[PDB]
């Protein structure tokens, strides 16, 4: 079988900002008239950025004779994934993680009278829970036919060579996909709206605000790391505490550039102005406001399940076959503080948390739900309450407090709506549970 | 140059029949060609520069 | 916007020279700077900037002379000084040693 | 300067006579019933004779590596004028012949 091309042009793909040679030719005094005593200068245009498609050149003197190549190089490449720092252990047999968390409880006044008639009275502890499961299984598949790649070489180095190079972008292709799938991770966090969110733009004084974004990011981490702790900074809306020397900031290279060449480059004993958490820079996130995400060594949850190559040889087809199966669950945990830093414009409200999401009830029994908005402004946004069981008698006060009729069987929807949007046009953010009802 | 490959998904019941399935690697090339030939020329009358 | 305009665009200059290189130099690789949109990374030591005189005459005295810790914000690669070039708005080139 | 032709056929100074792919498709029998068990007798047939014309050709399993050729061979021959023994001596001086 022959394979050949014709009328091929050395411009196949270029689209011209200006003509060069035109340029030069017309050039009266300008910027080019340096070129102007170049004598072989259209020829140096014509071919000076490389050829796509070559084909049979006669040589010049004779023309029955074709001209040769007399260099071949082969260019390699290796890459490696920074993020893979993060990564945790194997888990050989199962597939599933359970995590469990046991928050805070409240302060009862001292009573007497009250105490003689509940003395045995209980309390049912505060603690969540949350699964985390398998979910990428992948191959990269790729063959290789020494025989037909025999006639595309005169040197055996060449040949192994090229050969090598085709085996190594296996590990590459796996490498770039690992990585791209832990960004993928920051980024369907950041689109879920699980984030707490910090503005980094707008300054609270036009008096030269150019540290306004180092300032909020040293508050941020500072506050982060309160010894009585917080339940502002985690999706799962629980008190929690974080600690200096386990926060990971990932960040940009324009905003390290930035803030290097803003207070750095200006700043005397500049530890006082530098930013706190251990500092990993990437090229950027996929989604518009994203430019730094601070988030906990623990807020990682990728696994690795399975890693093999495998090979075949088709005899018939004189070929081999490489396959190399990975397997790994990626998952994050919302227990931990995550913040993102965003330098544009933002909903007034990004998620509402209910505190018991998972609820089960008699049917006479009653259940007290909180609720957590979070509020990127400080204006305070009212909660409205409703359930969407069915059956009658089944009803849930303004404060959050559900009670269930006595002859009552589904599952109960609660739910807490906030209303953003203006009249005519509304916009709504929800948080919901689910209730089982006990016979 | 030889670039990297994309990722399939693991399917065991479709993998029954394409055991010995191909799959072309990825690689490009470019060429560069002779494109300079010049001269410089003087002259020298040393018998009427004396 | 321009290299000699005024200080402020030549410190935008210098922090859009560095991100540059920091994107350029980055181990996952990239596909965003060659000609071929082939994954492919470069690195600092054979990173290559060329820059006219008129620039780093302005550089040094400017942002050089009244900075502290003045290697916070200088070039980062190998840095060759030419006349300048003809295109109309050409002002600086970062290339690699293989280019 | 690039010297560089298009749309070159293998089949350029070639005169035919019958056809050998039809007919070794067509053999009902006859003399060319040999040829049939062969399997690639199309891919030789159209290039068995030699190319006049050498184009680039890309490889099957790639196509973006290019053929290279493997051996180069030089042709030399020696010729003489076997009616040199006819031949008289030299005439340095002088232009002319006289015979009596």
């Amino acid at each position: 079988m022959r394979i050949t091309f014709n009328d091929v042009k050395t411009s196949l793909g270029i689209t011209e900002s200006y003509d060069i040679v035109n340029a030069i030719r017309n050039s009266q005094g300008d910027n080019f008239k340096s070129y102007v005593p170049l004598a072989t200068a259209n020829n140096v245009a014509e071919v000076g950025a490389g050829i796509l498609i070559n084909q049979t050149v006669q040589n010049d003197f004779i023309t029955s004779l074709v001209d040769r190549i007399g260099l071949v190089v082969i260019r390699q490449v290796s890459l490696n994934n920074p993020l893979k720092k993060f990564k945790k252990g194997q888990i050989p047999l199962g597939r599933t993680i359970e995590e469990i968390y046991t928050d805070i409880t409240k302060e009862k006044q001292y009573d007497a009278e009250e105490a003689e008639q509940k003395v045995f009275e209980r309390e049912m502890p505060n603690v969540k829970t949350l699964f985390h499961e398998r979910n990428r299984q992948g191959f990269y598949h790729q063959t290789i036919q020494d025989d037909s790649l025999k006639t595309a070489f005169v040197s055996w180095g060449n040949f192994e060579s090229f050969v090598s190079s085709i085996i190594n972008a296996i590990y590459n292709s796996a490498e770039v996909d690992e990585y791209e799938y832990m960004k993928l991770l920051v980024d369907n966090y950041y689109s879920k709206g699980l984030f707490t969110t910090v503005k980094i733009d707008e300054p609270t004084s036009s008096t030269g605000a150019l540290t306004e974004f180092v300032k909020k990011m040293r508050a941020t981490a500072r506050k982060l790391t309160l010894p009585q702790g917080s339940r502002d900074w985690n999706s799962m809306a629980v008190r929690t505490r974080s600690y200096m020397e386990d926060l990971h900031l990932i960040i940009d290279a324009d905003l390290e550039a930035e803030l290097d060449v803003d207070v750095l480059a200006k700043a005397f004993n500049m530890n006082r102005t530098d930013f706190l958490g251990n500092v990993t820079v990437i090229d950027g996130f996929a989604s518009t406001g994203l430019e730094a995400v601070l988030v906990d060594k623990d807020w990682f949850m990728v696994y690795d399940n399975l890693h093999k190559m495998e090979t075949v040889r088709n005899p018939r087809g004189l070929y081999w076959n490489y396959y190399y199966h990975v397997w790994q669950t990626l998952s994050v945990s919302r227990f931990a503080n995550a913040v993102a830093f965003v330098s544009g414009d933002v909903p007034a409200v990004t998620q509402v948390i209910v505190s018991p999401n998972i609820a089960a009830v008699k049917q006479g029994g009653q259940q007290q739900f909180t609720a957590y908005v979070r509020a990127t402004n400080a204006k305070d946004h009212k909660v409205v309450w409703s359930v969407e069981g069915g059956s009658t008698g089944t009803a849930i006060t303004g404060d959050g407090l559900l009670s269930v009729s006595g002859n009552e069987d589904n599952q109960l929807t609660v739910k807490a709506t906030v209303d953003i949007g203006t009249e005519d046009k509304p916009k709504l953010v929800v948080g919901e549970a689910v209730v089982s009802i006990r016979p």
